[PDB]
DNA sequence: CCGACGGCGCATCAGC
DNA sequence: GCTGATGCGC
DNA sequence: GTCGG
């Protein structure tokens, strides 16, 4: 919290970017500094000094100076003031309404919850599920509570082919003690690159953990993707838990692992992973891990039965996810 | 100076 | 009706 | 907005 304010007035400027003015590349242009500086182990005296990290330009230098010297930043300030462009902002958070519905809806006299309440007919099936949930997706899940969580997931999934394999990635694999949401991966023997999916492979898990009433809702659902609404059993006498975003994803069991180490990063991991397997003569992304000629030339992607047979290939030593925070 | 900044499954729209 | 583009989330 | 070829 050093640099706080600084890193408050940078993720503010972020989302002003990606949902008011939509220069997605902006946004993650203020989140990338913001993260710099947010490790910065100085509380900074000027723009010079934070422009010597690797993602502060000339620009945000001098909003840290006019933050530092005013304690605030004049095009933020009124920004904020702006009815239109606050509400826009606002309604992004409720999830399935992205830059343009939520540019549509302020146009149109809709900008609060209260408004979107008042015109179900307007959303549609995600946004109206995301209107619903409004608290309760913007609320961290425990990890006392993924792990009750993961509990339901693995015995139901076991309980429809004993053959299915399920592991619950993201931070939550990492150690982390809280969570987002869910992020379920899922596999078996009888699915790979070159063969039938058995459209019901997803849909039978689904389907048994809608049975047993852990998943409520479901925003999108395929043969490879399914995106919904989960939540835990409440005991009798006490506050039902928060419903909670859960995604399952099916992938062929010869592309497994490789999904598994990238979905559960973290992110600064996965690019130094990936950095040092290029170094390698490896070009690893979330399907596969393949070699590279001397001139370029990816070959076809190599065997891969489990997280270490991707270390192995580029001689790096195994390192367990609790250690794979870059 | 000026292009990259990940890119793909699903729901829905837009053009035919 | 079918096909490709767009919005969205991740 | 920042970086870099
Ligand atoms: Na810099
Ligand atoms: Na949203």
């Amino acid at each position: 919290t050093l640099n706080g304010g600084i890193t408050d007035m940078l993720t503010e400027l972020a989302n002003f970017e990606k949902n008011v003015s939509q220069a997605i590349h902006k946004y993650n242009a203020y989140r990338k500094a913001a993260s710099v500086i947010a490790k910065y182990p100085h509380k900074i005296k000027s723009g010079a000094e934070a422009k010597k990290l690797p993602g502060v330009g000339t620009k945000i230098a001098e909003k840290i100076d006019e933050f530092l010297a005013t304690g605030k930043l004049r095009k933020l300030e009124k920004i904020r003031q702006d009815d239109t462009s606050s509400s826009i902002n606002f309604l992004t958070r409720v999830s399935g309404i992205g830059p343009s519905a939520a540019r549509k809806f302020v146009d149109e006299g809709i900008k609060t919850l209260e408004d979107l309440r008042k015109n179900e007919d307007k959303l549609n099936h995600h946004q109206r599920i995301g209107l619903k949930y409004f608290g309760d997706f913007e609320k961290r899940i425990p990890r006392e509570e993924m792990l009750q969580m993961q509990d339901i997931v693995l015995n139901e999934v076991k309980k429809v082919d004993s053959e299915y394999i399920a592991t619950v990635c993201g931070s939550f694999r990492r150690g982390a003690e809280s969570s987002g949401d869910m992020d379920v991966l899922l596999t078996h023997p009888s699915f790979t690159s070159e063969s039938t999916k058995q459209p019901k492979l997803l849909h039978q898990v689904v389907e048994q953990l809608q049975k047993v009433h852990f998943i409520t809702d479901t925003l999108s659902k395929g043969e490879t993707k399914f995106m919904g609404v989960c939540q835990l059993p409440s005991k009798n006498d006490e506050k039902e838990y928060p419903h909670r975003r859960i995604d399952i994803r099916l992938i062929p069991k010869d592309q497994y692992y490789c999904g598994v180490l990238y979905f559960t990063g973290s992110d600064i991991f996965n690019k130094n992973m990936r950095a040092h397997a290029l170094e390698k003569g490896f070009t690893i992304n979330e399907y596969t891990i393949r070699p590279l000629g001397v001139t370029g030339v990816a070959g076809e992607p190599l065997p891969v039965d489990s997280e270490k047979d991707i270390f192995d290939y580029i001689q790096w030593k195994y390192r367990e996810p609790k250690d794979r925070s870059e």
